[PDB]
């Protein structure tokens, strides 16, 4: 198979930029793809390069009205599984049916529904020409993502495994430490909260890095300033 | 002649707390009433003791579906005036369709549309028992607000008339000068953009503090983590 070829790519384009995360789930305020379109299109206009979003309705509206890269996951429980970012082989199936140009997934070492491999799902994504993107959170899993052939690791679940660092700020530790070791992509994601954390993240050698949660959860944000009071 | 009585009082519910501004003026990304009641939402579950909101139909929505405490304004320019926060009669009457409990207006020492004077405005909301405040721009503009009998003074208009203090951040000062000259609240309005900032109004003596942008405008919010880069 062939096709024409695209000027810009989106590794090339997220390089020391800023990926904004548009997600709100069933139980938070703003979950609508309506919503996470002008989001997205907020974060366009304050010069993010890329967005992360959830879910297949979201992906197709913030890329209509955005015409942005997007990392595209699906978060979704199963009984037999720990893992909930892209768990199986059916999510990512569902999000080939979008644009998507990357697709994140848990690239934990934990055992995933229906006993299903990583690997597998990685090979899927490449197989129709996509990135994949491995949300990891301890230096081992970013240093066997790499082995398992993805494209780039994340942090992005650092702090939300039982047996990676319990914090309530950024890894920067794990970044650094990724940094060392592997040489695909290294990209910061889980609570930055300030501008001073993202230029740290770049600073200490992050390819990109994500924000969610500092720009697109104002109840966070709220919380966040209510708490000081 | 007379209502029945309420245990809680916009002036004491807002007192040591924070109010949210969820306004999108139509220019911007998130312009549109479900928006910003969903926005007011999640300020309210964020612990906002109250939100202010800009028009009929986004005051309308908010007071739905948050039953919070709300200070109105209508923003409207007139080719006669530099003033467009609640210039007229007009706005205050249409303000007065609302269930809100305070109505802002521009309360600056300017000459209105029409010629109106600003104390026949507050003489208005006071006649049907709602609350009048005074955005103001500098020290006098608030010492005169206090003496037509404001409920209330905010410093939302520092930096935004060209005779007030230029600035791209909290004006703390006018905050400091104003709480020790009127006996009227204070409410510090205007670039916080930190709990940090927040915490420091309340430190010296506001009231409240009112906080829009850094919550509710995702695009603002993108462009400050950006412009570090
Ligand atoms: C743990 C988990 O499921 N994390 C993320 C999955 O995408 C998501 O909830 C988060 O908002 C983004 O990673 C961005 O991070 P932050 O900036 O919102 O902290
Ligand atoms: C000058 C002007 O028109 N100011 C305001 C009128 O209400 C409005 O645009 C602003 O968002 C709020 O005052 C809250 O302040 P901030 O927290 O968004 O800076
Ligand atoms: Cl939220
Ligand atoms: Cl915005």
């Amino acid at each position: 198979g062939s096709h024409h070829h695209h000027h810009h790519h989106m590794l090339d384009v997220v390089k020391g930029n800023l990926i904004v995360s548009c997600q709100a789930l069933s139980d938070e305020p703003l979950h609508s793809s309506f919503i996470m379109g002008r989001m997205a299109i907020a974060a366009k206009q304050g010069g993010a390069a890329a967005i992360r979003a959830q879910g297949v309705n979201d992906i197709n509206e913030i890329k209509e009205v955005t015409k942005l890269p997007i990392i595209g996951i699906i978060k979704r429980n199963y009984d037999d599984s720990e893992i909930y970012i892209t768990p199986t082989m059916k999510e990512v199936d569902e999000l080939l049916k979008t644009d998507c140009e990357m697709i994140a997934l848990d690239a934990t070492k934990r055992k995933r529904p229906n006993g299903e491999n990583v690997k597998d799902l990685v090979d899927a994504i490449h197989a129709k020409g996509r990135l994949a993107m491995a949300d990891i959170s301890t230096l081992e899993e970013g240093i066997e993502a790499e082995k398992l052939g993805f494209d780039c690791v994340s942090t992005t679940l650092s702090g939300y495994t039982p047996y990676s660092k319990q914090s309530n700020s950024v890894d920067f530790e794990l970044l650094e430490e990724l940094v060392k070791t592997v040489k695909i992509p290294v990209i910061c994601e889980g609570r930055i909260n300030t501008p001073e954390e993202l230029k740290k993240a770049l600073d200490l050698g992050a390819y990109s890095a994500v924000v969610g949660g500092a720009i697109t959860r104002p109840q966070q944000i709220t919380k966040r300033f209510t708490d000081i009071l």
